[PDB]
């Protein structure tokens, strides 16, 4: 059992199982034992079986904390959202002081739009980051009202834990001579944000920057998307799913990558330990983790003048590089299809449709309140949202009612295949952004379909992304100072269709004319920046 933990700790789940099972062989029905078995299952990804057992073991010892949290982990990944929440609750009841349970609880509550004791929970996670302690996940922490400084703190602490338990590969340099090898590590190469944002760029680079060798290190297998196949077509895609961290790192070294981009990085399925092994001489943070890595192994972050302005530099560990337009490319080959009718989409046939298709953890009391206030001031408006996990949708219905709006004014879109979800935007009149974690991919999606995005650019990179897209498009009037200006601008537009029509017209002009959706230009800018970076590190060219 002690043995079994070490065996499980090591990775040998089968030997782990064998040990545990002999443990149970002694006292059948025992909490401490029954739980480890369920943890084997969880590790083995037999997630429904993990939860049966941890429920047996939880029920026999309603008081171990310990076991409660582990049952949460298992119920989370088994898609039993509300029950996983109820388990983290208990684990928090038993140990209110442990800023490792609180962090997992808070995050799971944001994702279910459960806001009980939110501020008290957030404070305790922020306290934990200020001493950290250290538990706290930098991705989850993005959802909090913390400053750039606090996110950095959270990220270092997490980075230090990794850098301590890893020995870097032998240092190497950028080749002085020959075509530059450029590498990108992601689990999202396919029908995922990363694949979706980068695909038209890679095809543009393949055509326009022949002196750069693109390499994609995919930490996920083929999902059968046209994205994965296009990405494969436009580069050398290496499937490294199932290689451990070190073998992944060695495989990047084997290919002699000069510049290596981390697309995810604190992400969730991200392999930051691969970066921690420094397989490439220059390592860049870009695009799909909207914050600092906080990490000694990351040389650079790639941003832009708006989303990462001079006043944000003190709060990055990386050195800051900027593109000449927005940091964010997108799939400009996408023909947005026509949606079903409004009725077929749950929408009324008349009425202004305000929408926000953001992830549930981005929808907080502040972002919701201000969307709801727009609805109160605009008679026949409707609010169109992504349907969310567990009972998320019902909690927002109750909150709308509490905020003095008819709950039936909220329409919840089920998750759709990307081409179908994209088409939904043609029914939307205005996209209402979230704070402090902006719409990112979803804002690019919205604008590409022709739907304007209203945002309140904040003080962190993650609260400035929507506003960068507006800024680089020329839509400055859609970046407003605060909640009051937000509700006012939206109300102004929603209650005057002629101005609204003019705005859609304006977005169409600016869509075609600005550099924002010009992936050829993006490729030339990106490539030139890569080349100039490489010469700064001794590349002589060719
Ligand atoms: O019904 C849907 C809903 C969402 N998306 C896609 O879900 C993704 C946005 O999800 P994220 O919040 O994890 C990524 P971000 O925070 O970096 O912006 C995009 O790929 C959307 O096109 C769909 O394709 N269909």
């Amino acid at each position: 059992l002690m043995l079994a933990d070490a065996e499980l700790g090591m990775g040998d789940t089968t030997a782990g199982e064998m040990a545990v099972q002999r443990g149970l062989a002694l006292h059948p029905g025992h909490p401490e034992a029954v739980a480890r078995l369920g943890r084997v299952r969880w590790t083995q990804q037999r997630h429904a079986e993990a939860a049966v057992l941890l429920q047996q073991a939880s029920d026999a010892a309603p008081e171990h904390p310990g076991i409660a949290l582990w049952l949460g982990h298992a119920l989370e990944d088994a898609g039993q959202a509300e029950a996983a929440a109820a388990a983290y609750t208990r684990a928090h009841q038993l140990l209110p002081e442990e800023p490792y349970i609180t962090a997992q609880l808070l995050n799971w509550r944001r994702r279910l739009c459960d806001w009980r004791a939110l501020d008290v929970l957030s404070a305790q996670v922020r306290a934990a980051v200020a001493q950290g302690v250290g538990a706290v996940e930098p991705f989850a922490f993005l959802s909090e009202d913390a400053s750039a400084a606090e996110q950095l703190a959270c990220a270092r602490t997490r980075a230090q834990a990794i850098a301590a338990s890893v020995r870097p590969l032998a240092p190497t340099r950028v080749r002085s001579k020959g075509p530059l090898r450029v590498g990108f590590v992601s689990n999202g190469f396919g029908a995922h944000p990363t694949g979706l944002l980068t695909v038209a760029l890679f095809e543009a680079l393949q055509r326009r920057q022949p002196d750069l060798q693109m390499h994609l290190f995919a930490t996920s297998g083929d999902d059968g998307s046209t994205l994965r196949t296009r990405l494969a077509q436009a580069s050398t895609l290496h499937d490294v799913t199932a290689l451990g961290h070190l073998a992944t790192a060695k495989h990047i070294r084997h290919h002699g990558i000069d510049l290596l981009f981390d697309l995810r990085g604190w992400g969730g399925g991200g392999r930051p330990e691969v970066f921690a092994l420094r397989p490439a001489p220059v390592q860049v943070n870009w695009l799909a983790y909207p914050g600092t890595s906080g990490a000694p192994w990351m040389d650079y972050v790639l941003g832009d003048a708006f989303a990462l302005p001079p006043a944000l530099e003190p709060f990055y560990s990386e050195h800051v590089l900027r593109l000449q337009g927005a940091f964010q490319p997108s799939d400009t080959s996408r023909v947005v299809a026509e949606p079903p009718s409004r009725t077929q989409c749950g929408l009324p046939e008349q009425g202004v449709v305000l929408c926000c298709f953001n992830n549930s953890y981005k929808l907080n009391p502040q972002s919701m309140a201000r969307m709801l206030a727009v609805l109160r001031e605009v008679p026949d408006s409707v609010l169109w949202l992504l349907s969310g996990p567990g009972e998320a949708d019902a909690r927002l219905r109750a909150f709308a009612h509490a905020q003095g709006v008819d709950a039936q004014r909220l329409v919840f879109m089920p998750k759709l295949p990307h081409p179908q979800y994209l088409a939904r935007y043609r029914h939307a009149d205005l996209f209402l952004d979230t704070h402090p974690y902006n719409a990112h991919t979803t804002a690019s999606d919205a604008l590409w379909t022709g739907c304007p995005v209203l945002t309140t650019p904040g003080e962190t990179f993650a609260a400035r992304v929507a506003g960068s897209l507006n800024h680089h498009l020329g839509l400055d009037e859609m970046n407003v100072a605060d909640d009051a200006a937000f509700v006012a601008k939206a109300v102004a537009l929603a209650s005057d269709p002629a101005a609204l029509t003019a705005l859609h017209a304006r977005v169409d002009v600016l869509r075609r004319a600005s550099g924002v959706f010009h992936m050829d230009g993006f490729a030339d800018d990106f490539g030139a920046l890569l080349q100039a970076l490489a010469r700064r590190h001794g590349w002589l060219g060719i």
